[PDB]
């Protein structure tokens, strides 16, 4: 017999349910858990890629409430120095960076945690496998206090593995991501909006906060992930575009564009066989203009949901399963 | 686990049953009951939009047995004129005018009510909203005997507290309509066919109709729509582009146009993030004859389903599920 | 709650097993009783419309072991005399003629009788409509031996009423057509798997054959109505554009086309609304051709599923139902 | 009531969960048993067809460590020889040839059998049919110890009857094909992802591998046949265009091209009523670099199930069933 798991739900299958509400947008605070001891002002993180964010974007995104993550494909001194200017800018901004999970990555691990890191993103297309746990529970026992992101998994199983390896918080997405080709390379994959809420239900009761990544297009996307019980997102083109971003604006017919690729891209990788492609994206403009569109939709669904907090729309929000029509 | 309330069906999910008939279609009634006091000819209200209702448009709806809904978007002198206009044209014509369910509109009713409103329309985004509610029992304590319409919700929940707060009509529609956008930028929203069904559910007994607001395409929405329990639907995109409807025709290439946007677009605005398109919609001619065309189809499904009445119509006629193919 | 009698099922929703067989396609019988009476040698009518059958198309589809409807929009005189021409021609062919089932039509009916109609065809968009009964009722009485085929039904309900009516064999379709607007218009329809096999159970042990009319594309569309239960099915458009078929031939760019339209457009009809198109359809050439290439499929389909006859095809071939992917 | 078997999915109706893993994708073992005698290095099938495999690509496949199946579109001694070419080259390759399940074939199989076939392959396109098992038995008895693969089935019930005539190996797929037009011909069909699973399911115990043939367009699908118990895929399209493939590259605008058309075209052919396209293919060079870009894929989802052998892939990985959308 053919072994079915379970049916597994994308954000096109569901809608949230209008219900009653004494919250109007402009009074929904947006704060949020990112782990235990580190408390975001927007449920933002900027994915960890090179055609997304280094310090300029990382610092535009903390100065709005969000985080950024440095990526890995870089010098071990570029990226100590990257962290170095965003926790040096004046107005005590939070960084993050992330590592490779294979062998020869202590030195860089290191080398960020002098240059002051907040939090260590430890950056696997595959969080599951057995070397990504192996490293987690290494740096967790060399480095007691350090926050600790680990990803990425789809499954309960996959983030109670990671919050036993010592995470503080666990990354799910498995072929959400607008530049992913891994359900056509390998056939796997999981629809976001159930990997979200089984990796959530699996870790209910441990304090260790889910984060939603890959696959958000639009605010809608955003309310949707935070209410299958996510604690914040992280997003890649909804920021690849933008002013702030790492590489230069180009120029096709009249219009310009900027170039936004998957890690896993043949441009990004210059032997495993690609997982991702290379593509360009209109240019977006000031980070800033974008971040108060998309919140101000999650301001009005807490409107539309009476969810005052991301805790309430975490856990009191309810959906409809709608059909393609 | 994923709170999902239900399955929700939208009108392409379903199809009319043909049934034991003894009803020709030139012989089916199409009189209801928009309130318990106010009885149309034809079950058609014109949306509360600034592209669409307004006295001309008022009147000429009214002259085929439906009724309008002058929007709130104009001065307090302006609304009351255009109120003054319908009911002082001959031929007994009734008139609906719409106000917003926020502070300092208390000016705006008593005006209307003093210009001979014959119902008054609490125009909310979120009629499940505190506020909406609070401002329904407000009116109904000042003004006992005015015809209310309250809206929008889509849930049993939300039709059972717009009828506790007073409401003589329940509005169901949370993103239905063709130009909304809510799905996208909040996430929200509910398949108009299951809103209806809920709503008219919760209110059996009460003798307070529902009213089916937004996403009607053709006469077969229409008729879906009533079979679902709805006493009348409110139509945006049917309407607007009509000879009657407000603002100048405009020329493209040949054919003629009028705009069509949401009453929460960037336009109709000028802080909320919109939830709504602006558009261009083609030139229909006189209202008339999309009122007899529209009623035509409503009359031969009548006689395929065998139900003389709208009540008929409403409470024997049998959907089938189909799939997308 | 909404009332949904069942999820129905269209063509593309299902595909037909294979099974074990002895069955090569070109020993396959395409034999069918029509009636209890006739029998004939392929399992295809054509469409009663004034772009299909008039006595030519007829003379070939007879020819090839099928059987035409002469439409009922002509005078009583050309239709008398369109069914003489089939009769008088040699080779002893049989011929069905199609009449209106409203008031005024005993004297084309009294005619056609006279002319030698092997099978009445009471023409209605729907059969289950009390007049409609009541006319076949009458004509029964009148003409205790007449082959009477009533329709259109969709249901278990309307297929009884038309065999209690004295109807010879049922016709399925309500809204399956490809020239059919009634789903838009009136919202109404019954997808065609379901509606067939509904009409067969309620029938089952009468001897009453069912007819699928409407919306068969290609021969694989014959098969799938066959093995829901029906004895034979009705076609438009796959015998439209044919030589035999009436009007002129039309030249456009460089390619031949003939007109194409429901009996319920705005031209076959010069007060009801449309419930069909008007339109253009290639020049198919010869009829023969047509049948032979269709035939062959059915012949493949027979091979493929083990049924030597059409009566195993009806009762032993099993379905599977698939997604939209 | 409709005779529905069951719901069946195709491959776009799945994706392969993530789960545990110690495996990484190069460390990952490709080799199956085709039969319980020939174990292959790669789970690869070449399609016995006359615009994909004649001795050049048989060769260039075996030597990847898959095997090649030569068409049955030529001459006995023609086909000897092709076989003759594979075996007689360096390197110890292994070689299979296809033969019509009909009468008269008695001779090509002695001949390629003397040639030195190490797999005969009945080539049906209906495996289920009483012929080709009589023939299967036949060749069985008079060579007993002769690989041979019969096909093509689609059911539990085929399966076993293949393996009840003598078959070392079953081969699934009935319309999957890529230029596959039985479904619109004949109307039968059975999704790929549950034909193959209820063909191993039938044969768990009996040591007879299954081959899921047809409908394979990317790496991902290759995995999920197997996770659905395939223990080999037989690829068309993914070979055709190969430099190694038969026939002549042609140029269109600039590009470069090859002919691809199913055994069942009318060209092909040249009574049955044809059940497959001819097509044109765009030029894809080397078969060496399209074997490692589809074998990589398949190490990667083995990295990402945990899989480090096809018979654990075959068992042990489980599926989510997903939406349209
Ligand atoms: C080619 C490259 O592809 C990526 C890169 C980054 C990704 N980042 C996040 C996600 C995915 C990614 C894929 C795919 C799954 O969804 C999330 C890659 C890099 N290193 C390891 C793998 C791998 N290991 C196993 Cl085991 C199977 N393949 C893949
Ligand atoms: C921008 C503007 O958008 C509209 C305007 C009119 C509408 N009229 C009807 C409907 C919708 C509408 C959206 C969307 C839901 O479906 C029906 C708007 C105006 N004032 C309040 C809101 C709001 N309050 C909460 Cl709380 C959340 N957002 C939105
Ligand atoms: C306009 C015209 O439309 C047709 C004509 C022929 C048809 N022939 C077959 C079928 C359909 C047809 C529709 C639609 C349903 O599917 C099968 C029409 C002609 N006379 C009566 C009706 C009617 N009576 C009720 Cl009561 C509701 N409307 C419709
Ligand atoms: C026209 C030709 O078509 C093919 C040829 C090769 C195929 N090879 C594999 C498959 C299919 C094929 C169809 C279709 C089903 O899926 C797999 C054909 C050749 N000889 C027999 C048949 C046949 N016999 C029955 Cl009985 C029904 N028709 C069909
Ligand atoms: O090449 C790749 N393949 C698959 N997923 C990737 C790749 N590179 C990055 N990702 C993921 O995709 C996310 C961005 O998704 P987006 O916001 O939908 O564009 C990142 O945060 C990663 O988790
Ligand atoms: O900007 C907007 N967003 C969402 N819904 C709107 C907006 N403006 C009006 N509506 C609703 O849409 C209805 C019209 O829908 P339509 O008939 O499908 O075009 C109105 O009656 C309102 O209920
Ligand atoms: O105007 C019309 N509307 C709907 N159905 C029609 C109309 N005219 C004919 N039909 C039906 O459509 C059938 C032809 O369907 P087709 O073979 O799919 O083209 C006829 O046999 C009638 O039952
Ligand atoms: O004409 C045909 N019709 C249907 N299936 C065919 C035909 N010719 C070959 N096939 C099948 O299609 C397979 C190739 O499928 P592909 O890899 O999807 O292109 C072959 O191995 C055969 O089983």
């Amino acid at each position: 017999s053919l072994r079915i798991a379970k049916e597994a739900l994308t954000f096109d299958d569901v809608l949230l349910v209008p219900a009653h509400s004494t919250v109007l947008p402009n009074t929904a605070d947006l704060s949020t858990q990112l782990t235990k001891t580190i408390r975001l002002n927007i449920p933002m993180l900027s994915a960890a890629m090179d055609t997304v964010t280094e310090a300029r974007l990382a610092i535009a995104l903390a100065q709005e409430g969000g985080i950024g993550f440095i990526h890995k494909n870089m010098s071990i001194e570029r990226q100590a120095e990257e962290v170095r200017r965003v926790k040096k800018h004046s107005g005590g901004l939070r960084v993050g960076a992330a590592v490779g999970a294979g062998a020869g990555n202590e030195e860089r691990v290191d080398a960020l945690v002098a240059a002051g890191v907040d939090v260590l993103l430890i950056d696997s297309s595959h969080g599951h496998s057995e070397g990504v746990l192996q490293r987690i529970r290494e740096t967790r026992a060399k480095y007691p206090d350090l926050q600790i992101i680990g990803g990425n998994v789809a499954t309960a199983a996959g983030a109670r593995a990671l919050a036993e390896a010592g995470c503080s918080a666990v990354k799910v997405g498995i072929g959400p991501g607008s530049i992913c080709t891994t359900r056509i390379v390998t056939g796997v994959g999981v629809p976001q909006i159930t990997a979200v809420a089984d990796a959530v239900e699996a870790l209910e009761g441990t304090g260790i906060p889910v984060i939603a990544d890959g696959g958000i297009r639009f605010s809608g996307d955003i309310a949707k992930a935070i209410a299958a019980g996510a604690s914040a997102v992280m997003v890649g083109s909804m920021l690849a575009g933008t002013e702030e971003s790492p590489g230069e604006i180009e120029l096709y017919q009249g219009r310009s564009y900027k170039s936004y690729r998957g890690m896993g891209s043949l441009g990004a990788m210059s032997k495993l066989v690609p997982e991702g492609i290379e593509g360009r994206v209109a240019y977006k403009g000031r980070l800033k203009e974008i971040i108060h569109q998309q919140m101000g939709g999650l301001r009005s669904c807490m409107g539309l949901t009476g969810c005052g907090t991301i805790d309430e729309l975490r856990t009191k929000a309810e959906f409809v399963r709608i059909s393609g029509a």
